[PDB]
């Protein structure tokens, strides 16, 4: 076997037990990797558990891609059932530890059980320990690592969360390298839930490459054409900062709880003032084109800045200021909370209040307001800290404001407003795992212009676009697992991959190869779904918030304009006849059989009638 | 007499000796003050002696708007015979020294001769004293101010020289409050050649006025009418920092030593930039609509900035980010140096690094080099901090540069590049002071549109609008002598000021009276100019800068425009025949005659023939 190990570390905090599982060569090409490996697991051990419960499992998923020096291809997925959606959940991010872990041996790392003190993980090679973590917890993600590193040495790849995955904060992430987070839906309150603090990893194995000359020459040749990209120069210089002006052009900036579309003081935490304020630039291991924007905040501090934070932390909450956004930022990346939830939970505060229907809490515009309950919501302090701590769709339940509560499955949407970009609401209406853009940022597409350099319809084709976007970015990149900015920001050829998997693997895989592997995982993601939903499903699981259909953009040549809701679901259709589910969006027995996941049918089959 | 003591402070460094001047009524009506009074006081005082010598007199002159609440009315003028220029110099800044100067019973302070060590002029009313400042000397204006008020109070205005000005750097300056600046002209060298470290100044006593129950009136309606101007909200936001996109859309932004008009990175150096990067904002004394917007630097250092500073130390040296640039103006601020000139300077050595003239020094871009240049100016280290030091046309005199000095008179220009702005250039080619916009900012009168919010003629009218605001903007303003801003920027009625004056003194102005006033401080000062410079003079003493008649703009749609000489020349002759002067920019004797100013004659036809 080649590129993968086909073993999978599985550590069991409850017992103590530390073992490799050693999994099936086919079910390496069946998944490749990541997501896919992370859903394949969760199908089988994670079966109507409770998400924070001991028998929740807490997946670290790598790919072929990673451990190996392919262009920007050091990211990772964690993965669990969601505390916040019920369903599948899982995130993304750069960090030394998928490096780290592929070459310590392993392709994954899962996490079972529940300790009965703080403790964290440390692996570095075949030696695995369970380790005391109990002066380390209540400290921010930052200090944690910093701690770390000064006892085991920089060359390790750390993850932990903060007092927000401590505290399980419902939206809590895992932070890595001071910046770097993944799992929105709540991978961080699992791992909290597990007392985990932390996890230090160090890889030294020479990886097993089918051929060596063709990988070195396919990765030196994408990063020259990255580094040639006519894209290259600005990406450097605002990164995904650059759709700020570019959202604002085109109404599609979240500007007070998705209020409006456009934000008055848009260039005032915009990429060029972003610029102005940069003192250093980090990346994820094995990135030519970095992204890592690191700016000094309102206090003087650190804060590495990216596009989906300033949105939902700025424009979202009516905070005009990128210095001030930049404190907020700082926060949710040391107290390891997912930005987007967090700024979309606290504007969710902000209109309830100004709505009269919550007594106190911060409004639009008050930056020390927000602040305080961001810090509230991390430590979980008050009542109303406590609730906003839940999500948007849980607090909604409890005030009775469903009106604006802006998410999709249960997780919070992220800084797209769809009023008139009906594709775009399409991607976060069917999110594998609730609202989110990273499977399918169709909205560049859908208006003609994008942030590196209108008429609403609802074309047939669109939905379309979304599954081929889906299939690549919420499937192939999520498995490999490797960044998709390099193709997306700066054009680098999507050939690459199918080239490099085979110089690694040594399996040649045509792109309908990797479309049926991505159509898999999503229709074994769909099934988990339903499975743990206990046949409690139908269409609208798969509809945007409601928002986008009564009320319309606030301001501009579009004011008053919106999202209908006839065409929205003919539009829904399609995607299902695209992908093969019912009418109440569940795959059927045909297109099950067809992707190879015929033992889907019988658990889904005792759960509700399957067509 | 009412509004005007009448009364002088003289300070003697040199024998110690303390005294109190009464000047005549006349004196005071015909010359209001600030400027105008400094103007007498330099002309009778400051007869052939050296810049830095000391016989030298430094005058801190305020008006009879000065220690009373007027709008914005918290200004000060500090003159001298200026060691950069040779000639009559002159700065304004806000500062509570200008408050507490009146109030203790002066209307200036003279300072003369030099100290035998480190000293420090202690005024508390009647109560004087030349104290030792010998553990102050080596320290920051800001350290200096900072240590002073801990020992007097808070209580109290206080103005000093930083390095720079002990040093002796020709464009040093006098600073207060961390970030106020006055002296372009060299003054803070002035100070520091006296051995003078600072100035405290504590008043008590209550200035006599004409008509109290008017002046309050009159003030209450211009601070209102301030408050409600469409103008005042933007102005809040960025104060004159609203300028450089403006600039940058008009072709007149410097960049690269005047090389351009235009500069690419204009974005991350704007006052949106800058808006994003605010944790702070300080006024001068008795002003409602406070501009010093006080950003933290690169280094989470506080700073200051003001147009001026970001052009000439932002994209004039190529530098594209704020927050490096707002690291060079604290240093500026700390050491107690022109922003201005010392960014011309400098930009003057990177244009020649790069024309390899010079083998060593800091290029275009190069942030870290142009810090390192602007401290080794400050503290005079090295062949080129000390050549710079010089200022551009002393320097250029050196490198036998003179092809890219911009200079007029041996002042740097301003941030303001005139390629294709006739009327600008007049403005600088005939600043009383030297090169300056502060006497005629006709920049935007010329254009049509201004910050707040094209065809190149030489119509002789441009002539009579450059006379007519330096009547106001040098004559005026300089003399009351209040803030311009208000009127300028968010159009308060200048017709407050006439009323306002006849309030305080009980004189009724009217304004052809302060039109003739304003000239006879123009003839003075021509005057002082002539004849200090021992009667070699001629009409290239009022050109602007070589560089914008056989150069032009190298982008944009005015691209290879530029100014032709003989139609400026004849704007010159235009401004000689208003102003009353011959074709060698002289004073005519029946011109000073018709000011009051016979007294010139006889000493002028000792060095030239007049007319
Ligand atoms: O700005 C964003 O959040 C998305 C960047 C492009 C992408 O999602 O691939
Ligand atoms: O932007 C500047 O430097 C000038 C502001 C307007 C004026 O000079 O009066
Ligand atoms: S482009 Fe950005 S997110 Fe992607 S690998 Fe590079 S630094 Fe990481
Ligand atoms: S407008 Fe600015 S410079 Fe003028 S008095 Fe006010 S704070 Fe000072
Ligand atoms: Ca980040
Ligand atoms: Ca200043």
């Amino acid at each position: 076997m080649y590129g993968w190990w086909g073993r999978i570390l599985r550590v069991n905090l409850t017992t103590g037990e530390v073992k490799v599982q050693e999994y099936p060569e086919e079910v390496a090409k069946k998944f490749i990797g990541g997501r896919g490996l992370a859903a394949w697991i969760l199908w089988n051990e994670a079966r109507g558990v409770e998400p924070l419960s001991p028998e929740n499992k807490l997946i670290f998923a790598a790919g072929p891609f990673n451990g190996l020096p392919t262009p920007s291809g050091g990211k990772l997925v964690v993965a669990a059932k969601s505390p916040l959606t019920g369903g599948y959940g899982d995130g993304n991010l750069g960090t030394m530890a998928s490096v780290h872990l592929r070459r310590a041996g392993y392709d994954a790392l899962v996490v079972e059980g529940k300790a009965k003190k703080p403790v964290y993980i440390y692996i570095e090679d075949d030696n695995v320990s369970i380790l005391s973590a109990e002066g380390l917890w209540g400290k921010t993600t930052f200090e944690t690592e910093r701690e770390l590193k000064e006892i085991h040495g920089k060359n390790v790849g750390v993850l932990t969360i903060g007092p927000a995955g401590e505290n399980l904060v419902k939206y809590a992430v895992v932070i890595s390298q001071e910046g770097r987070a993944a799992g929105r839906p709540g991978m961080g309150a699992v791992m909290g839930s597990k007392k985990l603090k932390a996890v230090v990893i160090r890889g030294t194995k020479e990886i097993p490459v089918a051929d060596k000359e063709e990988l070195k020459k396919l990765s030196q040749e994408a990063y020259n054409e990255i580094l040639n990209s006519p894209g290259y120069p600005f990406w450097k210089r605002q990164g995904t900062m650059a759709a700020v002006e570019w959202c604002n052009t085109n109404y599609a900036l979240p500007t007070r709880n998705f209020s409006d579309g456009y934000f008055e003081f848009a260039r005032s935490i915009d990429g060029y003032t972003m610029e102005g304020m940069k003192v250093q630039q980090r990346g994820c291991p094995y990135c030519n084109m970095p992204c890592g924007n690191v700016v000094l905040d309102a206090e003087g501090q650190e804060s590495e800045l990216d596009y989906e934070n300033v949105a939902l932390l700025g424009s979202n909450l009516g905070i005009g200021k990128l210095n001030e956004v930049s404190v907020l930022n700082r926060i949710a990346d040391e107290m390891g909370m997912d930005t987007i939830s967090l700024g979309v939970s606290i504007a969710h505060v902000m209109e309830a209040v100004e709505r009269g229907i919550l007594k106190e809490g911060p409004t639009f515009g008050d930056f020390k307001g927000a602040k305080q309950l961001a810090l509230d919501i991390a430590y979980r302090k008050g009542e109303l800290g406590n609730l906003a701590a839940e999500g948007v769709k849980a607090m909604a339940e409890k005030l009775g404001t469903h009106d604006f509560a802006m998410h999709v499955k249960g997780l919070e949407v992220s800084g797209y407003n769809c009023y008139i970009y009906p594709a775009m609401a399409l991607a976060y209406g069917t999110s594998a795992i609730g609202a989110h853009h990273k499977e399918a940022w169709v909205i560049a597409w859908e208006i003609g212009t994008a942030p590196i350099e209108y008429k609403i319809s609802y074309d047939p084709i669109k939905a379309q676009k979304v599954v081929e976007l889906q299939r690549l970015r919420g499937g192939l990149f999520e498995m490999l697992t490797a960044c998709r900015l390099p193709w997306v920001e700066v054009g680098l050829s999507l050939d690459y991959y199918p080239k490099l998997l085979k110089a690694i693997t040594g399996v040649t895989y045509t792109w309908d190869d990797l479309y049926k592997a991505a159509d898999r995982v999503y229709s074994l993601i769909r099934a988990y779904w339903v499975r743990e939903f206990n046949g409690k499903w139908d269409r609208k699981m798969d509809y945007p918030p409601k928002r986008w259909f009564t009320e319309g953009l606030k301001s501009g040549p579009h004011k008053g304009e919106h999202l209908d809701e006839k065409k929205y679901d003919e539009l829904l259709s399609e995607y299902y006849r695209i992908r093969g589910w019912d009418e109440r969006g569940i795959p059927k027995k045909e297109t099950l059989k067809e992707l190879d996941l015929d033992f889907v049918i019988p658990e889904l089959e005792k759960v509700t009638n399957l067509e």
